[PDB]
């Protein structure tokens, strides 16, 4: 086995869908695997719990929650919703956490300041039904990049503030291309530590250059990312957790064969990643 | 005249060369700009001082210095005699400071730490002779997705910190494109205010979606900025200097007739950017 390392499915979407995924994934030694909504959909969630049952797989995490803001309360109410019906397809599947991914403006607004507090209070509003359902909730901070249209928090202090301040149920995932160019990374890493609220750790890097916002992420050690570094930080923060490799690139790994990606993938975490 | 705009002659980079960007924001009222080291070499650092004085100009910064980072101490002191040079013709031309662009990551290292400690020993290694000069350096921190790459001064946090340190002479241009994301951003302006660090302020805005990592720059009023609500706290924090226009639009402005271009920018100035 490949121990320590995960991979999100997103990395192979293009190639994938969830039962061939895992399929690969078992093939090559990998054992822990983070799916998404749309994948476990397709596949159907009672297959999908089947297969992860079938070998006792780790979930480190379900993709994704989130999606707060909105114009309208009732808009906002849906989306809580969704999220509640998403803590429920993580309980089902055994996921480590839910991933959530803020949301970012709702419709015209240029009040960042309160899309923030619509995420905060949606957050606040689902943590019931995910502390009774044994789902812990991951914020992943996203790279500033993503702020006006994707998601709202956008570092790590951010969303360690949000963690602190509603109380227990709810932590961070730390992706080293959301985060890395933090310059109060460190501090906020050992910070998290203490908190106890390190929950996943994704794995990949900034290409330079960079050719597109989205989806020209990085296989690691492509990039300039001190993976290492990081990843030493974070075990001596108290996370000893699996690595998930979550890389979306349209002109190159999703054009592969999948098991090109996934034994590249095996073959940096060795070389490039561990701490 | 239009009161409290400048013009950054980037905004209008293709169209014009330093006389004919001149000649055409007099034309509209704007009496303010900051142009560019290779505009003024293209035209010559003496025509430029005549100009620049045939109107009394106000220079609201130049672009730019800083580009610290280097592999070898040799390659960093070549950096440190260009941002000299770079302070001796904002002196000549009457500039109200030289805008430092820290650098990103030298060769191909992963440091970011290095990167940053040798961004702040070349801005100490300049600030004797810029203080001597007359001409404050102002650090633009950038936004984070040029972290590796452009500039590894990426917070108005990070930048103040660096001023507080080294003390007098050296303070902070705030690009809404390069903080308007930030989730500390009021506090830290209001630092900027109580330290008296406020050199220059830039404005643009931030279009959803935003098409290029360079270049896609909006018009104020096209994206999703509060700009009255940033210009606001900078004013209520003791900057009431010129708002300087920075577009960089390679598939919009830099394609239109530059009096069109500067034509907007006053009707937009007026419309959506006075605290
Ligand atoms: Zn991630
Ligand atoms: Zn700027």
């Amino acid at each position: 086995q490949v121990e320590g390392l995960s991979i999100n499915l997103a990395t192979i979407r293009e190639q994938c869908g969830f039962a061939e995924a895992v399929d690969i994934c078992l093939k090559h030694g990998i054992t822990a695997i983070a799916p998404w909504r749309d994948q476990v959909a397709a596949i159907g969630l009672g297959e999908a719990g089947r297969i992860v049952r079938a070998n006792g797989l780790k979930l480190t995490g379900l993709c994704r929650g989130g999606f707060f803001p909105a114009p309208d309360a009732s808009g906002r109410e849906k989306a809580i919703d969704d999220n509640r019906r998403a803590v429920d397809e993580a309980a089902e599947l055994g996921a480590d956490c839910l991933v959530l991914v803020a949301g970012g403006l709702p419709g015209g607004s240029k009040n960042i300041d309160a899309a923030r507090r619509m995420v905060v209070e949606g957050i606040a509003a689902v943590l019931p039904h995910a502390r009774a359902a044994g789902v812990p909730l991951a914020i992943e901070p996203l790279h500033p990049m993503y702020a006006a249209d994707r998601a709202c928090v956008n570092t790590l202090g951010q969303a360690l503030d949000i963690c602190e301040t509603l109380g227990p149920g709810v932590g961070v995932a730390i992706d080293v291309y959301h985060v890395w160019w933090d310059p109060d990374l460190a501090n906020q890493i050992a910070r998290a530590g203490k908190m106890k609220a390190i929950l996943a750790h994704h794995i990949c890097d900034w290409l330079v250059p960079t050719k597109d916002m989205l989806t020209d992420r990085g296989m690691m050690g492509d990039g300039v990312i001190d993976l290492k570094g990081i990843r030493r930080r974070i075990e001596a923060a108290g996370f000893h957790g699996a690595q998930e490799v979550e890389i979306f690139s349209a002109d190159n790994w999703w054009k592969r064969p999948a098991d090109e990606v996934i034994a590249t993938c095996v073959e940096r975490y060795r070389n490039c990643c561990e701490g």
